[PDB]
């Protein structure tokens, strides 16, 4: 089977430690998996982030077990002129275990940012056997 | 199924609408898939834009039914000092069974930019189903 | 069948010509990949690139009979404030039963930058059969 979760905006925050994004989950037990594999693909493709400090933002996938993989985006200048678009995306391919119940998008701050979605972005599974 | 066209280059073209990237499409109707769902990736690694006022590109995944997903980069300086390499994916699922009868990608500028693409860019599907409820 | 292959580092290199992402290799062969086709996604989400002339690094997806689809990022500055994190996706679609034995990411740098990964990137692939 195949997955996906897409939003168009999140709400604004920042956040030192891990948080949700709203709406990027994917109930994997849900839809009847439990075991083999799944492809997980997070993505952010029109993402910004503002701050004082080189501002950008870390991503996550995280699983029933914590972040399983992570990813971020920086800008190369302390105070961007405009904070631009930063597309990203993260795979991670992961063992669906007997614990794996739910894959999810996760962000949090570099610098203190705010992490800004006002757009399209998705979280997609497709499974598949090793 | 797996569906897949690539390209390695396209004319620089600055449009305020969506213009398809000459190259980019699947057509599902001949693959002869009319049923499930596709997973689709359209990847443009390397494109740069060109403009005024911090320039960009939008890129969408489109179907015979309209706009499905789309995004963009753009840049943070109202004018580069070079115009850098800014990888751009887009991933939507879409359900062939609503009607559609082709994939494709497509772009228009940010801000009046002209839109490059001189090397490798693809646009990928791959068929499947969501699990039965019961 | 799903291949996948991932990393959380890599040595620093630089390179005029493409060489291999140690760790970044799905060995087709021992898999017994019917035949068909596999979409190859080579994910690379926080590299960056240092150097003094508009880094950046090409990455290509490569088989034993070659590139197959390759890219870069580079900075907009010639010499960044800081060489900041740029994400980079790479995807391709090859045959399975016409001679590939592997499939593995590569990098080489944009204006002899040093290439720098250190966390989480792979490699994957899906099979599936032609339209
Ligand atoms: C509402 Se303009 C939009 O968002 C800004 C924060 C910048 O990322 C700009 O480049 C983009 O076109
Ligand atoms: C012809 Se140099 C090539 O294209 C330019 C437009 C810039 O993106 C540069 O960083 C890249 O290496
Ligand atoms: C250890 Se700071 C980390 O790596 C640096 C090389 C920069 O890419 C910076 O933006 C990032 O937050
Ligand atoms: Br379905």
């Amino acid at each position: 089977p195949l997955l996906s979760a897409s939003i168009v905006s999140a709400p604004v925050v920042t956040s030192e430690t891990y948080v949700d994004i709203p709406g990027l989950y994917l109930d994997v037990a849900k839809a009847g998996i439990r075991d083999g594999k799944l492809q997980v693909i997070l993505n952010v493709p029109t993402p910004y982030a503002t701050g004082n400090n080189f501002p950008g933002i870390y991503f996550a996938i995280a699983t029933n077990q914590g972040v399983v993989a992570d990813g971020c985006f920086t800008y190369s200048s302390k105070v961007p002129e405009s904070t631009g678009r930063m597309p990203f995306t993260l795979v991670a391919t992961i063992d669906v275990g007997s614990g794996v119940t739910f894959v999810k998008g996760q962000w949090k701050s570099v610098r203190g940012s705010a992490m800004h979605i006002d757009s399209y972005a998705s979280l997609s599974a497709i499974w598949g056997t090793a």
